[PDB]
């Protein structure tokens, strides 16, 4: 399936970039 | 019934909200 | 087991919101 | 992946969280609007 | 399976993050009203 | 089927990392 895979990896990924952005605005509002 | 419409419209959902998240965190590195 | 298809439509729909909300705060912060 | 009837109430608790998560953004963009 | 029963503490995890998401962005609110 | 829970997997873990990044961003806004 590209449905529980492919597309939910794509998911997976936008996740972890949130994670990088959101620790990067943690790491500005620290400044 | 599918999860694969859901699931790609929830992927591309993330999509926007990692892409503004970097513009805000771009923002405040400003 | 498909009923998961309806939760995840509504997970999805808050997904959406929340998007737009981002884009407006990126807007205001940018 | 057996749901065993738990997966779609975890399922249900994240949508949960998530329109909360939506309600609070929408209150911060009203409260960054200025 | 070895498989539900990670799924039972994998989806577990992801809704106790959501809940904890839900109540920090609420606190972030609340902090960015004043 | 397999794959789908180590995707599923990984989201977890980025939704952990989300929420810690957000309780600093909530501590750095608290005043």
């Amino acid at each position: 399936a590209k449905s529980l895979k492919e597309i939910a990896k794509s998911a997976a990924a936008a996740l972890k970039e949130i994670a990088w952005s959101l620790k990067e605005i943690a790491k500005s509002l620290k400044g």
